[PDB]
RNA sequence: ACUGAAACUGUAGUAGAACCAAUCGGGGUCGUCAAUA
């Protein structure tokens, strides 16, 4: 069989459009949405940090509400039972 | 003379080891102060 495409299209989840507008040109604020989380690996016998295993990771603050547009291009003939299966 | 489809930038990883909030100090003891007549 030929490969089926998806019935669901799912956009990228972006920050609220008005919040995004508030940020424009405020480079310092865009950086402040995220922060360094430290990361280190400990040696199991010495209980001390391994060599090499020290990392700093950008993480984005919790509380972000993002929304993505979704499209369900369901077939024209699909039954109401099968619609409710997809929704389920 | 016809939009390729489908695919999580994810997986493993202790911001930790070492470091004395500490060193010295009798709750003690005597003559000063003012300037003239």
């Amino acid at each position: 069989p030929e490969p089926r495409p998806a019935l669901i299209a799912i956009g990228s989840a972006h920050l609220d459009p008005k919040l995004k507008a508030a940020f424009q040109g405020k480079k310092q604020l865009q950086e402040a949405i995220a922060f360094m989380k430290p990361g280190v690996a400990i040696d199991a016998i010495t209980g001390t940090a391994k060599k090499d295993f020290l990392r700093f990771e950008e993480v984005v603050r919790l509380g972000a509400k993002l929304t993505a547009e979704v499209e369900l291009n369901l077939p024209d003939n699909l039954s109401e039972t099968n619609k409710k299966v997809i929704a389920g």
